């Protein structure tokens, strides 16, 4: 089995945390330091392609070099052989002590305006660090937005494998669903979807299947937000849910600045003009 396997003679896997399309996330013990960490073990299929392993190493190095409280640190990364499974790429990261936003939203339903706006600004600020560094999260969803006991937001599970090539569809950006490469603006869109849910109590798009919800992200415009909400909060979310990524806030920073303005009582600032590349 996978349990008990010490990757590179250092990371001993113990318990399964998450399961996804890119691979599995395991709770492992670091032989070297003794600390418990989170290890994302990628599938053997991606590892077999040489073009992937090159781009993964490059994206992992830049993500690890990131130092910000709002981001769950990436400690290490590499490749380890397992008997019968072959050479597979892994990623080592911070084992965050907190509650994920999806859990919070299941209990609370609809967050208070003060709290919803606070986490949006925090997530934006944290994303900007990655965006400035040339990285894109690619998987912004409440599951990856962790809330510490103090109240600080920590972003987990960066889309590193998506960089090297239902729950995914519920927050997917239109350009992502269409097959185009993600950009910081895609994270802004997905955080808008998170915002819409946090402020209204319901997601903008639903369906029987994932393909149905993903198509709603491409074609269907978002349903109007509750009338009892302030117009400024309503506008801020509607701006980020625009299908054309050029018409949204370039990155997390400009979005966070906009959230701050709404918190002050001002209309959300207009996104800067798109320069011609």
């Amino acid at each position: 089995p996978r349990v008990g396997v010490t990757l590179s003679g250092r990371y001993r896997l113990q318990r399964l945390i998450a399961t996804g399309g890119m691979g599995q996330v395991w709770e492992a013990v670091d032989n070297r330091l003794g600390r418990r960490v989170a290890v994302k073990v990628l599938k053997s299929e991606f590892s077999s392609d040489p073009e992937f392993i090159e781009r993964f190493r490059a994206e992992a190095r830049t993500t690890a070099m990131l130092n910000h409280p709002g981001i769950a640190s990436v400690h290490d990364y590499g490749e380890s052989q397992m008997n019968g499974e072959g050479r597979t790429a892994y990623l080592v990261m911070e084992l965050v002590n907190g509650e994920p936003l999806n859990s919070v939203l299941k209990r609370t339903g609809r967050l208070s305006l003060r709290h919803a706006l606070d986490m949006l600004e925090q997530t934006g600020r944290a994303l900007q660090i990655a965006h400035a560094a040339g990285l894109v999260h690619r998987d912004v969803k409440p599951g990856n937005i962790l809330i510490t006991p103090t109240g600080q937001v920590k972003i987990t599970d960066f889309g590193i494998a998506k960089a090297v090539d239902m729950g995914t569809a519920q927050y997917i950006a239109p350009e992502q669903a269409l097959g185009h490469d993600a950009s910081p603006a895609s994270d802004v869109y997905s955080l808008g979807v998170v915002g819409y849910e946090a402020v209204s109590g319901k997601r903008p798009f639903a369906g029987d299947g994932a393909l149905t919800v993903a198509m709603k992200h491409i074609k269907e415009p978002p349903p109007p937000l509750p009338p009892d909400l302030p117009p400024n909060v309503r506008e801020l979310i509607e701006i980020t849910l625009v299908k054309n990524p050029a018409m949204r806030y370039r990155s997390g920073g400009p979005f966070a600045d906009a959230v701050a303005a709404v918190r002050a009582g001002r209309r959300p600032p207009r996104p800067s003009q798109t320069p011609p590349p």
